[PDB]
């Protein structure tokens, strides 16, 4: 029997999601399990648990972004940059590789968007505006990102039978951490001013590892150690959430574990 949206709610009113809570989640509909009207059954109930004063916050990035594609480069190549899409805010799809939901999420009416092509990020709710903008190339998830301002106020984490991976709020740690040998990747996105298409070329931090140890693909990464290590050492609400174990995790503490844990391991 297909899981409710009421359901839904009550089971992540007890996990500990209040009307007004600002909430990022990261979901595995595949562990959520079969679903009343689909993902988007999941989608109202998470609006309705965090109320009309309350926000959501998702990383949702972009199904064509370029990265691979001018990673490296000074520039875009002649071919990518000729005829590449520019990135439309309100019209790019999210990248499925990091769950299926976001699309729902992206396309719900009243819905904000980053502009920044590849760590985009989309909002419900009355601080939506004030989440997405400014996220300029250069600042993908540090200070002045969407990320920056959702732990200025007081996020809470919610992943939905998602890996311990999936925490992109600890990208603002590797950011922000005062350690030696932090790594930085080069690349170029289309971005969609005043109608016409702009490439700009930025660097920032790798958000496939800060540290050379961490950015291996087979492969735990820093998020991945960071959340194990916090989740091993702090009492966080766990619950089911349709058929998936979820946990409602503090944004501000978990960033603030993960520098902790970064300066700690590495020197100045
Ligand atoms: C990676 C991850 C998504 C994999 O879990 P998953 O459940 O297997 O993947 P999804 O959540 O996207 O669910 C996909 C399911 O929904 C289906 N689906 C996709 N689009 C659909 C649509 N429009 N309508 C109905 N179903 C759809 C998919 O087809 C699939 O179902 P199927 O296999 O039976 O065909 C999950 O483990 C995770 O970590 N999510 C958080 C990731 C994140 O936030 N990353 C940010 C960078 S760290
Ligand atoms: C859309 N373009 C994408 C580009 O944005 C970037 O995506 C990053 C992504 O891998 C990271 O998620 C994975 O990390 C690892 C291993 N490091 C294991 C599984 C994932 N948790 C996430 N933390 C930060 C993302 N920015 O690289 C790939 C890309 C497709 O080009």
């Amino acid at each position: 029997t297909p899981w409710s949206k009421s359901e839904l709610v009550r089971q992540l009113r007890d996990l500990g999601v209040r009307s007004g809570d600002m909430v990022m989640p990261h979901v595995s509909l595949r562990a959520v399990g079969p679903l009343a009207d689909g993902p988007q059954t999941l989608v109202d109930a998470l609006i309705e648990a965090v109320g009309p004063t309350g926000n959501i916050l998702a990383f949702v990035s972009w199904r064509d972004s370029p990265y691979e594609q001018t990673l490296g480069h000074d520039a875009p190549p002649a071919a990518i940059a000729q005829s590449w899409p520019a990135f439309d805010p309100d019209h790019a799809p999210a990248y499925p590789g990091f769950g299926a939901i976001n699309e729902f999420i992206r396309t719900y009416p009243g819905c904000r968007r980053t502009a920044h092509p590849d760590a985009s990020m989309a909002a419900i709710g009355p601080d939506a505006a004030w989440l997405v903008a400014p996220h300029e190339m250069g600042a993908a998830y540090g200070p002045r990102s969407p990320i920056a301002r959702f732990l200025a106020h007081a996020g809470k984490i919610l992943s939905i039978g998602a890996g311990p991976d999936a925490v992109t709020a600890l990208h603002y740690a590797e950011a922000v951490a005062r350690i030696e040998g932090k790594r930085r990747v080069t690349y170029s996105m289309p971005l969609l001013r005043e109608g016409k298409r702009v490439w700009v070329t930025t660097s920032d931090w790798d958000s496939n590892g800060i540290l050379d140890e961490y950015a291996a693909p087979d492969g735990p990464d820093a998020v991945e150690r960071i959340a194990r290590d916090y989740l091993a050492r702090t009492r966080v609400a766990q619950g089911p959430v349709g058929g998936a174990q979820s946990r409602l995790i503090d944004a501000a503490d978990i960033v603030s574990f993960g520098i902790e844990w970064l300066e700690a391991r590495h020197a100045a």
